[PDB]
C-alpha cells in the first residue's frame, strides 16, 4: 500500500489494511458456479430504458476510465430483476487484462473473459450517490463480458477518445453517446449480493451479470492496453490487469432469471 492500486505492492491483496471490508461476508466479485445457480421464476426481466441516456464526459481516474453521465433526473434508468424501485444511471467503466485469457473480475465456471464492463445505478429513494452506497440496496451493477472476436460497432465511440484521457486526472467532453450500442441481445442473468469491487468496497450493490458477452475485437482491446495508471510526466505504468480476483460466496446464493 500506499495509495491502492493493481501492483505487486498495493495490489488486491493488500486491500484489507486500509479497507477492512474488503474480508466481508458479502464482497464481489465471484465464481458463478452454474450449475450451483437457482433458477428463480420469481424473478421478472430487467427493463433497461436507456433512449433519453445524456453522456457528459470520460475520465482516466488512475484505475479505470470512466463515462459520466446526467444523473439529475430519470433519464437512463434499470427497473425490475431483482429490484425494487428506480436505479439511476452515472456511469460506466471497465476491467481488463494484459492478454486476452483475462481480465474480467465475474468468472463463470471459472472461466475467465478479457474484459467486463459496469454499469453503476443507484436507487433513486437515496436522493444522491453519496447516499445510495451507505445503504444494503443502495445501487445495481450491471455487469457485461466482453470475449475477442469480431468488432463492436458501438464501442468505437470510446476506442477513439482514449488518446486524449492517456494519463490520470486527464478528462474530455464525451457527449451524445447512446449505451444502448453496448447490450447483448439477451438480457438473462444471474443476480446476488455483493460490493463494489474497488476501495472503498462497500456492501451496497445488487449485482446483475448478464449470461450473454458482448464480442470486441482485439484491436479494440489493445487500445485499452494502451491508457496509463500514472498521471502526466511520471514513469510510464501501462494500465493493464485492473481487476479484483473472485472472492468467497460465503453464506450467498446465486440466483438465475432461466434455465
Ligand atoms: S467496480
Ligand atoms: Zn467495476
Amino acid at each position: 500500500s500506499h495509495h491502492w492500486g493493481y501492483g505487486k505492492h498495493n495490489g488486491p491483496e493488500h486491500w484489507h489494511k486500509d479497507f477492512p471490508i474488503a474480508k466481508g461476508e458479502r464482497q464481489s466479485p465471484v465464481d458463478i458456479d452454474t450449475h450451483t445457480a437457482k433458477y428463480d421464476p420469481s424473478l421478472k426481466p430487467l427493463s433497461v430504458s436507456y433512449d433519453q441516456a445524456t453522456s457528459l464526459r470520460i475520465l482516466n481516474n488512475g484505475h479505470a476510465f470512466n463515462v459520466e453521465f446526467d444523473d439529475s433526473q430519470d433519464k437512463a434508468v434499470l427497473k425490475g430483476g431483482p429490484l425494487d424501485g428506480t436505479y439511476r444511471l452515472i456511469q460506466f467503466h471497465f476491467h481488463w487484462g494484459s492478454l486476452d485469457g483475462q481480465g474480467s473480475e465475474h468468472t463463470v465456471d471459472k472461466k475467465k473473459y478479457a474484459a467486463e464492463l459496469h454499469l453503476v445505478h443507484w436507487n433513486t429513494k437515496y436522493g444522491d450517490f453519496g447516499k445510495a452506497v451507505q445503504q444494503p440496496d443502495g445501487l445495481a451493477v450491471l455487469g457485461i463480458f466482453l470475449k475477442v472476436g469480431s468488432a463492436k460497432p458501438g464501442l468505437q465511440k470510446v476506442v477513439d477518445v482514449l488518446d486524449s484521457i492517456k494519463t490520470k486526472g486527464k478528462s474530455a467532453d464525451f457527449t451524445n453517446f447512446d449505451p444502448r450500442g453496448l447490450l447483448p441481445e439477451s438480457l438473462d442473468y444471474w443476480t446476488y449480493p455483493g460490493s463494489l469491487t474497488t476501495p472503498p468496497l462497500l456492501e451496497c450493490v445488487t449485482w446483475i451479470v448478464l449470461k450473454e458477452p458482448i464480442s470486441v475485437s482485439s484491436e479494440q482491446v489493445l487500445k485499452f492496453r494502451k491508457l496509463n495508471f500514472n498521471g502526466e510526466g511520471e514513469p510510464e505504468e501501462l494500465m493493464v490487469d485492473n481487476w479484483r480476483p473472485a472472492q468467497p460466496l460465503k453464506n450467498r446464493q446465486i440466483k438465475a432469471s432461466f434455465k
